[PDB]
C-alpha cells in the first residue's frame, strides 16, 4: 500500500497532530490483555484509523481500529487498538508505517502485548511472558519485515537486535509485578512467531521448544524490528493464553476462544500492571 | 488467481455439478505411488481442469475425475498444484475448498517424500501423522490473507489434523493386507522447494523431529482442515535423504519417480482398501 | 524484474560479450581482488541492458585464468526479485563461467570460531528457500538446469579441498575452516535466541546472501567455492552487551582473503 517512507510517515503524523495536541512518550500495542488498558487511558482522545489518511486500515468485525491518544499513569501514551497482523496480508509497510509514526510522534518507549502459546513446559495458564528475546521464522525466512530498501530516515540497513526487550524496561516490569504481588505469573522468555495463521502443530511446537522457545505467538516481531529499528525502546509480554501441544495423541486442540477468554480474564491485571510500569518508566 | 472465497469457490464447484451427478465424499490427491488409481474409479467422469472455468490449471491438462471407488463417491484430483512451482495460495486452495462444496469429508492424499528418519526404508509407506509447515512457520502459510469465513475459523487448529482414526484405519488395512511392515507413521516437514534438501539441511530437519520431507501436501492439508475436512496423508519414501555432506549418494529426481511408481499399485490397493472400510 | 530465462540471460550475456572479448572461465563475487586483474574491462552494470542495477562487472585476468568479477550483488534482504539475484550468475554461465567463488561476511554461530577466520562453506541450510522463498520458486528455466536440482557436492569438495591446500601451503591454514552456513534473509542480525537456534541447527556461520547465487550456480552447472569471513562472533546470550556492519573485519582479512582467492584460481584446474 503506502511507503513507510519518511514524507508517508510525516503526513500521517502530521495529520494526526492536528488532531490531538497528546505528545505521546509510550506507545502501546494493544494486544491480549490490553483491552482494559486501553479503555482506561485518561483524558483520551480516540482517533479511528478511519480518520487518518493513508494510515493502515484494520478493523474488528468491520469496526475500525482507533489510535487512543492521552495520559497513562500520567504519562502522555498513544494506544494503538487495532493492529495489523501478518498473517491478515498486510504488507511490511502497513505494519512498520504506524510504528514510524509513534517514533515521529515522539514516542521512546513502545509496550505490545500479545497471546502466546506456552511452549516452555513450566508455563502456566495465564502466565505472563516477557519477552526477552525472540525467534523472528518469517525474518530468518525472506519475510523479515525490514525486507525491501532501507528507509534511512528511521534506521539503519542492518539493524542489530541486541537488546531488543529492552533490559532495564523487563526488570521494571519484573519489579512492578513483584512489588504487586503477581510475580509468580511473570517470566521472561523467548518468544517465537509463526506466521500464522494456523496454530502450531504438535509437531512444531515441539521443535520450537527444542528450539529454545518458551512461547509462541503470530504477532508483535514485526512491530519490534521496526521499533528497534528506528530505535524505540521495546517491552512486550505474552500472555500464555493456553499450554502449547507437544503431543498428537492430545484431544485438546489450541482455540482463538480460549485465548481470547485467558486475555479477557488476565485483562485486569495486566491493565495495573502496565499503568504501574508506566508510572515508573523513568 | 481468482480468490477462494466462497463467491468463486461456489462457482466453481456450481460449474463441476452440471458436468458430474456424483457428490464425491472422499477427495484423493494423487501424489507419488497413485497412478494407477483414476483406472479404478468406476461409473467415472473425467473433467480436465481446462474444462472448468476458473478451476486452476497445470499439467497434458489436469483432471477432476468423479466416480465411484471401493464403493465410494470420491473425486480424484489428477494433477496438483506445488507452491514451488510458483502457484498462489488461492490457486491452490480453491480445488480443496471446491471438493469441500462438493461434498468431500474425507481427503486422501499421497505424495513423496525424502526419508530422514534413519529406520526408513526406500518404499517405505510413512503415513503422516503430524507436519512441520515450515513455509507456514515463516509467513507463506497458505491462509494468510483474509481469513474466508465460510470456509473455517481465523486461527484454524491443527491437533488431529491427520485424523487419528484415518491412520489407525490405513494401517490395519496395511496389516491385515500384508504389507504392515512397509506402514509407518511420522512427522512429515515441507520444504517449499524447489531444491532438494542439503544434507545439513535435512540433518537438521531430522534433529527437528522430522521423518519425510517433501514440497506438498501441507498447503492443501491445511485448507482441507480449515473447512473441515477430514485429512489422511501418506508420504512413500522415495528415496532416503543424504545427511551426509561427504556422501556420494543424492536424491534424483527420475529414481524418485521410479520409487513411486513401482509402489503404485500397492498404494492404490491400499488407498482402494482403506476407501473399502471407511464407516458409512 | 526480467524473468531470468534462457532468452533474457541470452541477450545480456550476447551484449557483454560485444562489449568484451574476455570469455570468463571463473565468476568472482566478493563480499567481504577485482581492484587487481589484469587487462581489466570494467562494465558498469548500467552499461547493460536488461542486466539488474543496484556496480561493475570485472573482466579480465587473474593468477593466469579468465574471471568475471562481478562487484555489486543483489540481496535478497533489499527486495531484488529471485530472477534478478538469478539473473548474473546465469549470465555467467553464458558468459563460460565453470566455477564460481564467492566471498561474503557472516557471524560465527560455530563457538570454536574466531574473528577473522575463514569458513569455507562446506554445505549450507537455506532458511529462506525451505520456508518457500527459495529463488527457483516459479516455473523452471528448463534450459539452466532441472526442476528438482539436488545439492550434493554444492559446494565443490574437490575445490574445497584446493583452498584448504593454498591457506596451508601460505601459512594461514590455522585461519581456515569448513562449515555450514545458514542463510537469514534479513536484513536484522540475528538475535542471540536466533543465534542459539541456528547453532543448535548444525549451523556454524550465519549470514544474509550467497545461498541464492550458489543455487542459481549449481542449478545451471557451475561449480561453486563459498567462504565465510567471520566478521563478528555471534552473540548468543541475550544478557550481553556485544552485531554492528561497522565490520572492518573484512578490512582486516580483505588483503589475505583476495591473496587467497588468488592463489586458489592459480591452482584450479584449466582444461
Ligand atoms: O498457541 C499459540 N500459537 C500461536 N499464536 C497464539 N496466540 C495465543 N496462543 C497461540
Ligand atoms: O528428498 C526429498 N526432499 C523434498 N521433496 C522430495 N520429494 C521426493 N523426495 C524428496
Ligand atoms: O552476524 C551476521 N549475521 C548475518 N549476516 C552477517 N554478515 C556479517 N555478520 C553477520
Amino acid at each position: 500500500s503506502v511507503t513507510a517512507n519518511i514524507e508517508n510517515v510525516k503526513k500521517v503524523a502530521h495529520h494526526i497532530q492536528k488532531l490531538t495536541s497528546i505528545v505521546p512518550e509510550i506507545g502501546i500495542i494493544c494486544g491480549s490483555g490490553l483491552g482494559k488498558l486501553a479503555d482506561g487511558v485518561k483524558d483520551k482522545i480516540t482517533i479511528p484509523y478511519t480518520k487518518i489518511p493513508n494510515f493502515p486500515q484494520t478493523s474488528v468485525v468491520g469496526h475500525s481500529g482507533n489510535l487512543i491518544f492521552g495520559t497513562l499513569s500520567g504519562r502522555k501514551v498513544v494506544v494503538m487498538q487495532g493492529r495489523f497482523h501478518m498473517y491478515e496480508g498486510y504488507s511490511n509497510d502497513t505494519v512498520a508505517l504506524p510504528i514510524r509514526v509513534m517514533k515521529l510522534l515522539g514516542v521512546k518507549i513502545l509496550m505490545v502485548s500479545n497471546a502466546a502459546g506456552g511452549l516452555n513446559r513450566s508455563l502456566k495458564l495465564g502466565d505472563f511472558v516477557i519477552l526477552k528475546d525472540h525467534i523472528y521464522l518469517p525474518g530468518l525466512g525472506l519475510n523479515n519485515i525490514l525486507v525491501g530498501p532501507n528507509q534511512e530516515a528511521f534506521g539503519t540497513r542492518f539493524p542489530a537486535l541486541s537488546n531488543a526487550y529492552d533490559r532495564d524496561l523487563r526488570k521494571l516490569a519484573v519489579q512492578v509485578a513483584e512489588e504487586n504481588g503477581f510475580g509468580n505469573l511473570v517470566h521472561q522468555g523467548v518468544y517465537v512467531m509463526n506466521g500464522g495463521p494456523c496454530y502450531e502443530t504438535p509437531a512444531e511446537c515441539t521443535m520450537l521448544l527444542n528450539m529454545g522457545c518458551d512461547v509462541v505467538g503470530m504477532s508483535t516481531i514485526p512491530e519490534v524490528v521496526i521499533a528497534r529499528h528506528c530505535g524505540i525502546q521495546v517491552f512486550a509480554v505474552s500472555l500464555v493464553t493456553n499450554i502449547s501441544v507437544l503431543d498428537v495423541e492430545s484431544d485438546l486442540k489450541p482455540n482463538h476462544e480460549e485465548v481470547l477468554a485467558t486475555g479477557a480474564q488476565r485483562a485486569e491485571l495486566m491493565q495495573s500492571w502496565f499503568e504501574k510500569i508506566i508510572e515508573k518508566l523513568p
